């Protein structure tokens, strides 16, 4: 037999309702804020990227790339479809899909609010990456962030390093000491970046906090947290769970942060932008560490047992008449004796149940028995629809 | 600028509702029907398709493959999962998500009912074929089907098929022509067709299946009946647009907050967080505009209402929430808000 690929799982029945379920919310929490859906193709020119992953020169020799996350095509559709000319800004997107790295496939979740630099959006990707898990029921979780200031601190800073690296530049491997003269931070006792925020970014990111405080919205600001990516400024935050049953006790739930150079690198404007990435894999597992459990109901409504050819071919029509009015029935195909057509209905979940047969057929009138009082309610068969519909 | 992948397109926010419009509809119908999703890797090994494609010996130079159809791989979750010796039987499942053919990224949907070779069953899944396609208001629609016999070769099972779709008042066209080549295509093969002036031939073929037995042993599995159907959300899309059909989606805002001033833009951010953690959509300006501007953004995103907060506002506690489309106002007091909206 054939096995699947390795670092690979199916999502089967059992779990895919717990993925429609996380999936289905969050599209409309996404309604509230106000972000729209974008679904990029899974692969995309490997020159994307390139700025271990699956790239295979297909396409006709031409080199393409199992996207191993969202941002760069998001970007790459945001510059592909001159979003920046857009009326409506700043462009709040999202997206929701499997990502690979080489589980080599995973599902992350992401926004990007592109084009409004402003204390206020970042608030409100803030709020969204904390409404969104507690509005799962989590409850152990904690806000980390930081800023690393503008460009200005940045460059300031970063010739700071210099002054300090450079004296024993020879120590480093040729890799760090290539870093020295692009991007010290790399190569990260030394200077830290946050004492680098100058005035204006030091206000930015205490309004950023100030709208935390206004909002209600608790925080740990992790000086430490920060991103050696020169396009990445002000805020920085982690979104993290307190769970004893983790590897460390501690995992971080979602993450992200504004950047200024990214929509360059990708040969387009220079928009700011924030952002995060969430896993579905993980926020189904914090559930799980948590013992949360999702309304996902689940369940048959009417499940149809039925007696001889008369009865079964009538259920058939029936059946088709329940479907077409929102009703989730089953009947049973197999034909099987009575203890295993009701088995069948307990196997599914049926709510209630019904065994119809010659002598039902003409008196016209079932008796449907609750499954779970395992009371019974005589009404007549044409009721049927109309009874379980209301 | 790096341009998206030849053959292949994005779903931009103004598609991508639509898409989703489609696919919640269709993950309930198959509530009613009792199909289960399931969601297999995008790639497998190559020898499962193998029994164009994008291949590449990756994994570890092993050879995989961007799947080009959903069925080999439901049927190789099936058997790795030994799913014929589950109590529940058939076994009825779902999927809904990108194909691979050398657009080159197509969204196939489709179902696999399989251990239960019966009229019935088949009778069943064309009632939902033709079930989804008439939800969405389509209406020139046309089934077709055929059968190629048992592998001996059923008669009375193709008769049994049809008199099931007679008692389901579900019309068909039987076209003798409609048949399958590959030997584990045993009985029913049929093709839900769309008669419609845009198309070359003013028809299209909008979805196609049918029952197979021999399929799963090609795959290393039991000998296991099986009948299915494919279907593009693409394609379904373009029907609706064809036949100049609108879903009722809409994606609107239902309150847009016009602020003036630093003190009533700082207000406007609680109040936004306040409205979101109850349902309400709204959403204020971010860009920091002259109020013509806003009120053209309101527009834009499609606010129901509107209001303004300035400082007058904001101590009388007391706005007016304008009707963005009578253009009437109502003052209420600032506090209602929420409550107002909820």
């Amino acid at each position: 037999m054939i096995k699947i690929p390795r670092g690979t799982q199916d999502i089967l029945p059992e779990d895919s309702k717990k993925w429609r379920y996380i999936e289905n919310q969050l599209d409309e929490l996404m309604t509230f804020y106000n972000y729209k859906e974008i679904r990029t193709p899974i692969f995309e020119s490997t020159d994307l990227f390139a700025r271990e992953m699956y790239t295979f020169k297909d396409k006709g020799d031409r080199s393409i790339t199992l996207r191993p996350e969202g941002t760069a095509a998001v970007v790459r559709s945001y510059i592909e479809h001159k979003m920046q000319g857009n009326p409506n800004q700043p462009i709040k997107l999202y997206y929701n899909g499997p990502m690979f790295r080489y589980y080599r496939q995973f599902n992350q979740f992401g926004v990007e609010a592109i084009g409004a630099e402003n204390p206020s959006v970042d608030a409100e990707v803030l709020a969204m990456v904390m409404h969104i898990y507690q509005s799962f029921g989590l409850k152990h979780l904690k806000l980390v962030i930081n800023s690393v200031g503008d460009m200005a601190s940045r460059k300031e800073y970063n010739e700071a390093l210099v002054k300090h690296f450079e004296p024993v530049i020879h120590e480093f491997c040729s890799d760090c000491q290539s870093r020295l003269h692009t991007d010290p931070m790399r190569i990260l006792t030394a200077p830290r970046i946050t004492d680098f925020l100058n005035e204006e970014s030091k206000a930015y990111y205490e309004q950023v906090k100030a709208y935390l405080d206004d909002l209600g919205i608790p925080y740990t600001e992790d000086p430490n947290l920060v991103r050696g990516l020169d396009y990445y400024t002000h805020t920085a935050f982690e979104l993290m769970m307190d769970n004893p049953n983790y590897d460390g006790a501690i995992t971080t739930l979602c993450g992200g942060g504004r950047y200024n150079g990214l929509l360059e690198l990708l040969d387009g404007p220079s928009e700011t932008g924030i952002g995060f990435a969430l896993s579905i894999e993980r926020l189904l597992l914090a559930l799980e560490e948590e013992g949360i459990e999702l309304d996902i109901e689940e369940n048959l409504d009417l499940f149809i047992v039925t007696m001889g050819d008369q009865a079964d071919r009538y259920a058939v029509k029936l059946l088709n008449h329940l479907r077409h009015n929102g009703i989730k029935a089953d009947k049973d195909y197999l034909q099987r004796k009575i203890k295993g057509q009701m088995k069948q209905a307990d196997r599914l979940g049926a709510k209630f149940t019904i065994v119809i047969g010659d002598q039902e057929l003409e008196n016209n009138k079932i008796d449907v028995k609750n499954m779970t009082t395992g009371e019974s309610e005589t009404i007549e068969l044409d009721a049927l629809v109309e009874y379980f519909k209301k």
